[PDB]
């Protein structure tokens, strides 16, 4: 008789998430493994009856074959996870019928997935909304995609300002935020917290203008994304991801910019003792260790700012002393409300959360900044509750490699002269302290000192900062 073991080593099963799940990871490295075994070439591998064949015979030898298969999931984390999502998944029910749900929590260090929620409950509906359904992360892609990127390549730092005034599509629809066309300048902690649209489609623009190798920063965290030219990219219009695949991003910024690839299965081993698979640890600084905790600091106001989350109101009351741990996040919203995400973690875990319906319909405009923030609290604190020290109670810090560089508040740079419609001002005012990833820092004023903005956008933003000076 074959086994699936938790971590520790105690039996999950003889050979229903958990079940499902860890099985069909654990066929296809069987089915891996016996092709090789059997010398099957690349080739041949490619003829659909072979591989049809190899995947029963993968089957079959985990039925018969005495295989002990050990997971990375922890049993009292994970069991904890399934009592919180029986007892308070009703809580993300907003009146547009029973809402889906998945959750995967990963270890920072390792990319190993402690426990999971594939969804409300299996005998209903089996569909695996952790592991399998795959769906826009919308705005949670802004800090990965856009600003993670932009900082790392030494192109923002974190006070650096970006435009959100008026403007428009490629194909002439303007850039919305709800019904809001825009503001102003904004710093890149305002447009975070708010999750504004158009500072993050400047940045994106920014990058394809200069020719940055975005494919490789996502190609390296394990993201498929067809095409990479999508204006709307980072607001995820483009991509579509599991929320395992999409954790694993968080992960990467949680772990100071250096990825682990996400696993479940963390060894098979034949009865005598012959190991069949082992998982390897890849490490891939992918963002500079600057870039990632500069990151975290602004992730962390993302969550203590409230504003499109009121996660750390509900955690506070349910586990304050848990909430007094060091979590950072993002939320994402789809453009129909048809998905919600909260991405959230401490310096040790990270933990993914999406909600949805299977068949897309739209959920409630609240579902998300309220219904799965309480979900997810709820959730947080049973992981806790099930093991005490699992969050960890440590604090991201910016890493000694940090630059930082007193700038003016108004234009993100340091201060200096610059030429305004003809004559030469003397720019001046409050002046902040801004992070960046590069090697000197803050450049001194520039007319265009914000990222993106038209001609007119400067003209009224420069018209307001001379008004003061
Ligand atoms: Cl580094
Ligand atoms: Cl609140």
């Amino acid at each position: 008789i074959s086994e699936i073991t938790y971590s520790d080593g105690t039996v999950i099963a003889s050979i229903d998430y958990l079940y499902f799940t860890t099985l069909a990871e654990a066929q296809e490295r069987m089915y891996d493994y016996l092709a090789q075994r059997d010398n099957v070439s690349a080739k041949e591998l490619k003829n659909e009856a072979t591989q049809k064949f190899y995947r029963d015979l993968a089957a079959k030898e985990i039925e018969n074959g005495g295989y002990k298969i050990t997971t990375t999931i922890d049993q009292k984390i994970h069991s904890a996870m399934q009592s919180a999502v029986a007892d308070y998944g009703y809580l993300l029910d907003d009146g547009t019928g029973r809402v889906e749900v998945g959750n995967v929590l990963m270890d920072n260090q390792t990319g190993a997935i402690l426990g999971f929620v594939g969804g409300r409950n299996y005998q209903e509906n089996q569909n695996n909304h952790a592991f399998d359904t795959k769906r826009s992360p919308a705005s949670t892609t802004k800090p990965l995609l856009a600003y993670g990127i932009a900082i790392d390549q030494g192109l923002m730092g974190s006070e650096t300002i970006l435009s959100n005034y008026p403007t428009n599509f490629a194909n002439g629809n303007p850039i919305m935020y709800a019904n809001s066309k825009g503001t102003g300048m904004m710093t890149l902690g305002e447009a975070l917290n708010y999750s504004w649209n158009i500072p993050a489609y400047w940045t994106y623009r920014m990058l394809r203008e200069n020719g940055v190798d975005v494919k490789g920063y996502m190609e390296k965290m394990g993201y498929e994304i067809p095409e990479y030219g999508i204006e709307s990219l980072p607001m995820g219009g483009g991509i579509e991801v599991t929320v395992a695949q999409h954790t694993n991003g968080y992960q990467t910024l949680a772990n100071n910019g250096v990825y682990h690839q996400k696993h479940v299965i963390s060894k098979i081993e034949a009865a005598d003792g012959r190991v069949v698979y082992e998982y390897q640890d890849k490490p891939v600084q992918v963002y500079s260790k600057a870039t990632a905790t500069i990151m975290q600091g602004l992730l962390r106001e993302v969550l203590s700012s409230r504003v499109t989350t009121t996660f750390k109101s509900n955690l506070t009351s349910l586990n304050p002393t848990l909430a007094n741990a060091d979590w950072i996040g993002k939320t994402g919203t789809t453009n129909q409300d048809e998905n919600m995400w909260l991405m959230l973690s401490t310096p040790r875990l990270t933990l993914g959360g999406w909600i949805g319906h299977d068949d897309n319909h739209s959920l409630s405009q609240q579902a998300g900044y309220s219904n799965n923030s309480n979900y997810m609290a709820h959730l947080v604190n049973a992981i806790q509750q099930a093991s005490p020290s699992i969050w960890g109670n440590e604090r991201f810090a910016l890493d000694p490699s940090v630059v930082k560089s007193e700038v003016l508040k108004s234009t993100g740079q340091k201060p200096g002269k610059v030429s305004v419609e003809g004559k030469e001002v003397e720019v001046t005012g409050s002046t902040v302290t801004s992070y960046w990833a590069n090697k000197s820092g803050a450049p001194a004023t520039s007319y265009r000192f914000a990222i993106g903005g038209s001609d007119a956008d400067y003209q009224n933003a420069w018209s307001s900062i001379v008004g003061s000076l």
